[PDB]
């Protein structure tokens, strides 16, 4: 009943999957159908959306440097993930995970969401900090439900107009 297999060497697994840590996919899950969602995140990859995870996220930056853009107490903040850093993110802290370096690798551990507990993705306005857009989605469906929601927000400027000012968010 060792459902997830035997122990194996992690640096070698990361070496073997380094081509998946590059653009365009930029990440690779370790075990399937587990309660703990164990992912290695690579680079270069940049994103303007903020994740609203209903549960905690654990980070261990194994290779290279990266950083999280955070929405903390109404303001934008930057949390560095230098090589060797660990970090535990409380639920619902909006975060945008930036990875400027090729060859970087970050261990990210999350929990499977119970059904009905949805993930949020949001965009904020650079000028007034107001929320511009939010989409919601069940984690188990993201590979095949999120890009069209992103694309729809990205392919058109009405959704990008901040309701408090009018600045069209980028694309
Ligand atoms: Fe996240
Ligand atoms: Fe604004």
């Amino acid at each position: 009943m060792l459902t997830y297999g035997a122990p194996f060497n992690f640096p070698r697994w990361i070496d073997e999957h380094a081509h998946l840590l590059k653009p365009p996919v930029g990440n690779r899950q370790v075990w399937q159908d587990s309660d703990f969602i164990v992912t290695v995140v690579g680079g270069p990859n940049h994103r303007t959306d903020y994740h609203d995870d209903p549960l905690e996220e654990f980070f261990y930056q194994l290779r290279g440097n990266a950083y999280l853009n955070l929405w903390v107490d109404g303001r934008r903040e930057r949390a560095d993930l230098k090589e060797g850093d660990i970090f535990l993110l409380p639920p619902h802290v909006r975060h945008s995970h930036q990875r400027p370096e090729a060859g970087s690798a970050c261990l990210v551990i999350e929990r499977q969401r119970p059904a009905g507990m949805l993930d949020g993705f949001e965009w904020y306005c650079d000028a007034c900090g107001h929320l511009v857009h939010r989409v919601e989605v069940q984690l188990k469906s993201i590979v095949t439900d999120l890009p069209p929601l992103f694309e729809s927000f990205y392919a058109s400027e009405d959704k990008r107009r901040c309701p408090h000012c009018g600045q069209v968010h980028p694309g």
